[PDB]
């Protein structure tokens, strides 16, 4: 009672799913109902007393209905489908209900795989109320018509899911799909003026996209010189009157990618293609206001739902942190996948680093191009400097949790504002083509681009990447609970070994350990890596080496 | 404000011996008046006035003698040369005469060391008192009052007193003063009663016996033949009867020198082994006075072991520490004397030298198993010797890198069969290594294969037990440091390359600056550099991640 209030305190505010205390489920009962007042608690709570299966669900869903108003992100946790029950999801979609739209949004990405949990019936429902002879489906689209740019995101994410057939239950949970996807188009149509343009915006996006994939079949369809590829796929957008749509100009269409900006037509002459073999696409955009050009990227060949979940991570990520009140110019640009095997990116400027030290031997020499002072740390204003420390910091942390793989000098991004970023997103949580990853993943270029070891910035730097580290902890809950519901994605990463997926990025997490401790840790890690890369820490190591073998 | 005292809580707890202190030795001074909070306070309060004002002194000294009495450590940084004022030396004595004898010899030897910086006006008029100030007076007051402290302060002062008589300048004046006060003991013994006389005669047969047991290993080296044929004639040498002047075989029973407390018998002849190091130490077995008991010692002719003392007191001291800590390492701290210098004795504690263990058994756990084996122990090893190795490590490398030994080799680390391990022949203190190199920390493969691998419940548990080791350590910095200082005119030759550097050196590597947190970082980096350049493994893992960016 006295002291093992602070025993339930850490209990309640540190794990997001555990083992532990069965025997203590039942403790946490006793002092539970009592102890009902905050919020973390009522989530603990109800996954006791399920455990024991009829008479406590009546005695808990009424101690559930009184209790104070669960978080939103407790909730995600019970679209989740390790709780079954009909009315406590019920009660976690009101709370979704009370969120704003933004939080939806990303939310989003993993209520609509959170349809995938029942119920089955609810579905079916519905289906024969729209035509004759949970409650959280009807929540999404009663919503989704609400926002129209909601609207965009939910039907480009349904209709990936509903794409192909091919193990067994993957048949069953599209065959839900569809039907869902079906039901919110003819509730646009039925629908009052706003929903109906909103419809009509949608069907034209789809035409749009699938005139484009003709295109770029036919561009493909050609062998090719790379640049005869390119020139092709100039002239063929030139050519406006051979497809159902002409790109050089159309009606202003809400951008798939981005729904609160309207594109009229592609301009042709402006377009160029990038250098990885499966070729992605830079069309330069024209937009319904003082003719903004929007610049975004089309790729044919994959599938973008991992990179696109890996940028949704960041984007929350980035969030956490501003929030937390820290800003590390993490560079999240937007991506969606129209169907698998094509999606746009949004560009942002950047050129890759080994680019950028083909056309500059120096990251420094890069940076005084485009920034100089003259008392300025090295040649380059003070703050372009400080940002890209800032950059890096929170880009190893993250890759770090995320156990991004296959990073690489055409992998990383700068920026001539100094941002830097990481673009391709294949080897997710720890997979490699190579046999040994390094914990964190550091250039040589980088490290001498902080000054190298014996640097100020370098300890700005680390110290950084440590803080990063225990804020993102604090809000371990969030992105647990969005990758459980992200089991059943179809990112491959998560597929090869789903059920283990989620313990693999709370491996990361080191949760279990005291904040000096997890300090501590992520210090090791960076050593390894920098150790690695410099040419003169390794020499010093080889030497101590030396010393016991005389 | 109230944050006054907070700038100044930290003033008086933080620094052992500041330059720092400048302009706050003013405000200081404001405070003072009318707090004394601490023993502590007092060394801090004192630093900023004598000189300045032949007034000054006589209002500090109202302040100091109704000031809250000094901690006795403290007290030892007051003997320390820099505080010149006669009034203030008496007060440290005063403060040192309260203390008990136990503590007292710990520190003696520096004591011994004091004498030189205390007014030679002050023993030139006691010496006019005999044959025609306080501390000497003190000195010889105290020894005469504990028979163990006669007998390490005779020891002292005769090494110091013993010449070298290749002596320049100052030496040449300091000798004649060590000779003063050993001559003036010496009359004091004499002429004293019954008990002093009894010190007299005792110290006497001390001296007879070493002389006669030098004569003998002179006779023995000057004789030909590899180490065996010199260990017979050694052998042979002590059994003949009153070749000497005493009987070697048998004798009238004299206090021992390294351990006053126990006499002895005769030596035994047979029972006596030399060592495979540089100018062989015999080993002998005694006899004692009771119940045979033997005891043994080395004996090693070679060199001064005057370092080797210093060394052990350090051990022996921190040892003290950790145990009134509470945090027990099973260290052993042996017993060294010198003798008047080139010969000493070393307490002989049964253990085998780590090469010696892995020549015989292939590995440290086949040794530790051989000697204490339970099969569900950890390694089939009795879990007791596991987790007293574990200590013995940790307690060594952080005290061996706070003094920077160096020169650590195979030969040099030993075991128990109770698992304890220690350090031996410490020529090299302070970094002096014969090698170029670090490690920062001195471990070997051999051992941590012994901790069974970098990861171990075991390994990490060294690791632990290194880091709170050094906090505390940390913590009781002042006594240390204070000792340092008065060893800078010490003549321990890794002293005396830059006598001012190693009271720095200590300091530094002390690392009292960081903040626990960052202390505990920065020794945690230091254990993993030293641990990957032992490893083969780890070396390979760097250059997989070396290979990784390429
Ligand atoms: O195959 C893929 C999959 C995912 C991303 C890309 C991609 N994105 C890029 N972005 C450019 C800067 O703005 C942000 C996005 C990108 O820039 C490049 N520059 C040179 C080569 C390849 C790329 C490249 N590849 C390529
Ligand atoms: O040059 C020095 C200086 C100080 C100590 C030694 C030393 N001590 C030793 N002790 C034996 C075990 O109990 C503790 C004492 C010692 O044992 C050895 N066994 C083999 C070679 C050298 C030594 C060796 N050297 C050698």
């Amino acid at each position: 009672a006295s002291i093992r209030d602070q025993l339930h305190t850490i209990v309640y505010r540190y794990p997001p799913t555990y083992v532990l205390s069965s025997e203590e489920q039942d403790l946490v009962w006793k002092f539970r109902f009592y102890l009902s007042s905050h919020k973390k608690a009522l989530t603990k709570f109800l996954k006791c007393i399920n455990w024991k299966l009829e008479d406590e669900v009546t005695q808990a869903l009424w101690m559930l209905a009184n209790w104070a108003p669960m978080d939103v992100e407790d909730a995600l946790e019970l679209l989740s489908p390790t709780f079954t029950h009909p009315q406590v999801r019920k009660y976690a979609v009101s709370r979704l209900a009370q969120a704003p739209d933004e939080d939806l949004l990303l939310y989003l990405l993993q209520l609509v795989q959170a349809l995938k949990y029942e119920d089955p019936r609810h579905i079916v429902h519905l289906h024969g109320c729209i035509f004759p002879e949970a409650n959280l489906c009807t929540f999404l689209i009663q919503r989704a018509c609400t926002n129209a740019t909601l609207a965009n995101y939910f039907y480009w994410y349904l209709s990936i899911e509903v794409e192909e057939v091919e193990r067994k239950q993957d048949e069953r949970a599209h065959d839900m799909y569809a039907m869902v996807l079906k039901m919110f188009l003819k509730v646009l149509e039925n629908g009052n003026f706003n929903l109906r343009g909103i419809f009509y915006n949608l069907r034209k996006q789809r035409r749009f996209i699938d005139e484009l994939v003709k295109l770029v079949k036919l561009v493909a369809k050609e062998p090719g010189n790379r640049n005869k590829k390119t020139e092709k796929f100039q002239k063929l957008l030139a050519e406006q009157d051979m497809f159902k749509v002409n790109f050089t100009n159309f009606e202003p269409i809400p951008f798939p990618l981005d729904p609160e900006i309207y594109i009229t037509k592609i301009v042709p002459m402006r377009t160029s293609l990038f250098k990885s073999a499966l070729m992605p696409a830079k069309l330069t955009f024209v937009t319904s206001i003082a003719h903004h050009e929007y610049a975004a990227i089309f790729k044919h060949g994959d599938d973008l739902r991992q990179d696109q979940l890996i940028l949704q991570m960041i984007t929350l990520m980035d969030k956490l942190l501003r929030r937390e009140n820290l800003d590390l110019k993490l560079t999240p640009y937007k991506v969606l996948a129209t169907s698998s095997k094509h999606g746009f990116l949004q560009y942002v400027d950047s050129c890759t680093v080994a680019e950028v030290l083909a056309r500059e031997g120096n990251i420094h020499n890069f940076f005084r191009k485009h920034h100089p002072c003259d008392n300025g740390p090295y040649g380059i204003s003070a703050e372009v400097m400080d940002t890209y420390i800032k950059s890096c910091a929170g880009y190893c942390v993250i890759t770090y949790l995320l156990g991004v793989g296959d990073r690489h000098l055409d992998n990383l991004l700068l920026t001539t504002n100094g941002k830097l970023f990481h673009i391709d997103f294949g080897y997710i949580l720890g997979r490699d083509p190579k046999p040994m990853p390094p914990p964190m993943k550091l250039s040589k270029e980088m490290v001498e681009a902080m000054g190298g070891i014996s640097s100020e910035h370098h300890h700005e730097f680390r110290k950084q990447c440590y803080t990063a580290y225990l804020h993102l902890r604090r809000h371990a809950n969030v992105m647990l609970n969005l990758f459980s519901l992200m089991v059943d994605a179809t990112v491959p990463d998560i597929a090869l070994e789903p059920d283990k997926a989620v313990k693999k990025v709370e491996e990361n997490l080191q949760l279990g350990l005291t904040d000096e401790e997890a300090v501590q840790h992520l210090q090791s890690l960076l050593d390894v890596s920098i150790t690695a890369v410099m040419p003169a820490l390794v020499e010093q190591i080889h030497r101590f080496t030396q010393y016991w073998r005389k």
